[PDB]
């Protein structure tokens, strides 16, 4: 029907969030998600839409994102309570036509506006619209336990880091062949360490935050999930592995590369000549 | 619905202690939880309220909490069976005019009475409504898993326990500036380690009872439930970091200022000058 | 209703073999759970009953238990689908008048039988009987992944056990007073096994069996389960607390015997002299 | 009802992969789950089977498993879906009389193929078909966490791997006596690790892909998923004792031995001897 709420994007937030939830990756307000829509998503839900819709300024001009519809969380909700009240913690914002701004044309009812992240979401999506020619409409950011854990004890490399989380699950390598970035230590919320993923998201669909967590992009909400939990998986068994005192064997680099070969993917060079 | 049951705060209780359930924070009966209401939450409800309320006193004189109702988890009784019997599991308590003792007006069946730590709790609101001038309305006692391993291993220390758990996830310096309270193990159930915590939380949300578990307290279950499970987050990444042989790089004390800055918190000058 | 399934012991049963799956100790068939009823709780439901109930003859005789109803878990049964097809699963079954066998009157459908672990049960329920004058009715096992993998790096002493166990949680001691039996590793099934661990009940609520799992009594099945979910969450601690390195600071025997004084237990002399 | 989604194949397929994802075996697309099944199984849903079956060739010939309906979950799909839209992620298919293909006959809407692991699933039905005279009906992969872990640290030998297993819970030696198969790592999705996995099945019931994940065979799901879950209960046990330095103490050869007498079961020799 169309109630808003038993659309599609609604009830792939509520399944995102929720299932990220019992994961143990978004204690609290840990975590932001969103998705762009198309206008030809959310037209048939019109009559749902807050009839005086609030406009809020961008951090900065996106052109790119004009006209563009979003499904997002909101700023200090909870992944835990999406399912309860869709409405109060998620919101459906449409850039305005100059990408300076946006209405918020249902959702994040009591004043609620959308993640503080908001500039590390809309500036990746941004940068993964543009290296993946609109494939991609998701950016999720939790904080995965293990890959989390794994940014004390590693080098905070995207060669090394990558390598590892190739060999700690055989799927890896063909989930995410263009591995994954790392970023300094930055402060959250900020235009900086938006860019900064943005930037990195050019040539990764996965970002790390040390001491913090994740970002991933994909085209649906599935995938992008996927790829996170696949990255976490991999890191699980590494800190497994790890407090068991290190890896007796593990993949080899010879091994990587039959497997990017059968695959067809191209494995990030940098990771796969350690 | 006029089904108290079905009341914001009755539901907010099983929400709280069953998400504290399936966290495996509250084996058998560990843990306690307290909500302070107003007149305004109950009133509509008293149709539900017992016919004739039970009285018990309390273990000292709490002025400050006259004429106060208060929904509470019972002395024995499990989080795990909360939403499968809230009568039998909580209680509304309204304490009397003088602060001596307080009438059962709802729930507590079959002669059940409230928490044990009753004065942990009852104390800690009394300090925390003057710490926060009245915000504060909920005070939250668990077997956080990861916590309780924590003060095995480290200095049972203020400073040192908040610096590394601000170190084991990001957002740690912003959601508990100021810091964490240790008390030394002391025997549950007293007036004394009411009291001591009671002390504590003048000065910190969150209290460690070593060996134990955690206290903390905030303006609503959400945001206190919340607290605790950032807490215990950073925990859970710290023993697996720890498990691993330690941190090779962490949150830098320079980071943790800026991170502070950002956010507008005065972070713990002992914990920061570490 | 008069549906036996909607009992409150059907409904028992389901929740604690449940509970138990959903903590990860009851793979497979691993793990077996039996409940003394009184004739008063099963006469409502004769209507319920086989027409025509099977008769097994018990290992040996079991005079103490004459006349007496239990529910039981069946042989080969998953704790996991107990909730599914309780009928299938659980059986409701009454020791004839000399002990010498029971009739199945309800449930244990299309050929099956109590658990292989029975004699273990039912003459654990006859010591338990004598030893509490009839207060415990549940006997209990399942497969307690933490206190199953202490049982390789812990000496395998009632002591030494029970101390460690005490220390991992400050409710330990106050829960298991007399702390926690052992037994060498022997073949489960046997009734060498079953006298063996009611030997131990004698003496201690729980009992363990290494490399294998845990056997706990108790008044209710709440109170059981309760029991085993104490000692396993110490575990859980212990082996976060080993995987670290072992305790710097523990639980000291004098906070452990200022424990035992307020709640008016008597710990177990040996475990408190180490 | 004959609506095929509640026969009890389909509910069946759905309890497993859902309980799978629930344990974290099944990440992403990982895993995949076969059940062979008899016509009298599905004639009844004749009405619900596609109008317009899509065939398929096999990899190569098959005429063992000429004229065999099966149930299979679909390449890239997620475990965790297959509960929201088992249509989407599952599919019947039946093998045509030769062998060489099959007909889709129910499911795997939109396009959607079986499992790409279909060599390794239809190659080792046809090996444990051979080796338990049609017995087996269940072809399971996961990536079994604690199992993968293990991959990195032990032998991967068949005995020494066996051997552990067998130690890390007394039931190991009576649930899997003949052991588990380790193949070295291979590229996945080929028909040589379909093969190499096949022939290890003719001697095991269990299969590890290192650095990946295990294949289990069963005669029906619960019994297969209860074999996985079996094998990984141990190496989650294993995992912690490793984690905590190893093993003071643990079955020895002459308690396996009497297990594997009193169960009737004939342990691995190999595995056994060490
Ligand atoms: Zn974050
Ligand atoms: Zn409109
Ligand atoms: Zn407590
Ligand atoms: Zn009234
Ligand atoms: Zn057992
Ligand atoms: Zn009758
Ligand atoms: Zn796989
Ligand atoms: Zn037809």
């Amino acid at each position: 029907m169309q109630n808003i709420t038993q659309s599609w994007f609604v009830q792939g937030m509520i399944k995102a969030t929720t299932d990220a939830w019992l994961k143990g990756w978004d204690e609290r307000n840990g975590g932001n998600l969103t998705l762009r829509l198309d206008d030809a998503d959310i037209a048939p839900y019109h009559d749902n839409f807050h009839q005086q819709p609030r406009y809020i300024p961008l951090s900065q001009p996106m052109p790119l994102l004009a006209n563009t519809p979003f499904i997002v969380t909101g700023s200090g909700k909870f992944f835990r309570n999406v399912q309860l009240d869709p409405a109060a913690n998620l919101g459906i914002v449409k850039v305005d036509s100059d990408g300076a701004g946006y209405h918020i044309l249902w959702g994040l009812t009591n004043e609620a506006v959308p993640t503080s992240e908001l500039p590390a979401h809309f500036l990746s999506h941004c940068e993964r619209i543009k290296a993946t020619n609109g494939k991609d409409r998701v950016i999720m950011h939790c904080h995965a336990t293990n890959l989390i854990a794994l940014t004390y004890v590693l080098e905070n490399d995207t060669a090394v880091f990558t390598r590892q989380l190739w060999e700690g699950s055989t799927e890896c390598l063909v989930v995410f062949p263009d591995g994954v970035g790392i970023l300094p230590w930055m402060v959250p919320g900020t235009d900086a360490i938006g860019q900064a993923t943005a930037q990195e998201m050019q040539k990764h669909s996965l970002v790390l935050w040390p001491f913090h967590g994740v970002f991933g992009s994909g085209p649906t909400l599935d995938e992008t999930f996927g790829l996170i939990d696949t990255a976490e998986k991999s890191a699980q068994v590494l800190v497994k592995v790890y407090s068991m005192g290190g890896m007796g064997q593990t993949i080899s680099a010879a091994e990587l590369i039959a497997l990017g070969k059968r695959f067809g993917v191209t494995p990030l060079a940098s990771a796969l000549a350690l």
